[PDB]
């Protein structure tokens, strides 16, 4: 079973990345299962909706009373050393919130790090149905 652990916000970096203090160590976390338009894309730089997704994540984590990270059942860090997790702001999953607002698409999922995949695909279907942002 997955479990939530407390973390402290250091700084929001992009729509899909946030720097947190986890167990006394500064770490960069990459939001699991979502692809957000970027402002720091290696090849493109700032993409359409990138500023929006970036501001949404920033607002959500900065205004939260409690931030929690939830690792999946597979590897906990990617090749760049970023923690791979589901981030919660006052009980609300940031990963899902972005998808629900049409500010992120469900990424190519890598089992076993796919626990909340169906949940996110459902939110994406709704955002698309409502033609929100990315889907407008």
């Amino acid at each position: 079973k997955l479990h939530k652990e407390p973390a402290t916000l250091i700084k929001a970096i992009d729509g899909d990345t946030v720097k947190l203090m986890y167990k006394g160590q500064p770490m960069t976390f990459r939001l699991l299962l979502v692809d957000t338009p970027e402002t720091k894309h290696p090849k493109k730089g700032v993409e359409k909706y990138g500023p929006e997704a970036s501001a949404f994540t920033k607002k959500m984590v900065e205004n939260a009373k409690k931030i929690e990270v939830e690792f999946d059942k597979g590897q906990r860090t990617d090749k760049y050393g970023r923690g791979l997790a589901y981030i919660y702001a006052d009980g609300k999953m940031v990963n899902e919130a972005l998808v629900r607002q049409g500010l992120a698409k469900v990424a190519y999922v890598y089992e076993p790090n796919n626990t909340h995949e169906q949940h996110l695909r459902k939110s994406e279907a709704q955002a698309k149905k409502e033609k929100l942002n990315i889907w407008s």
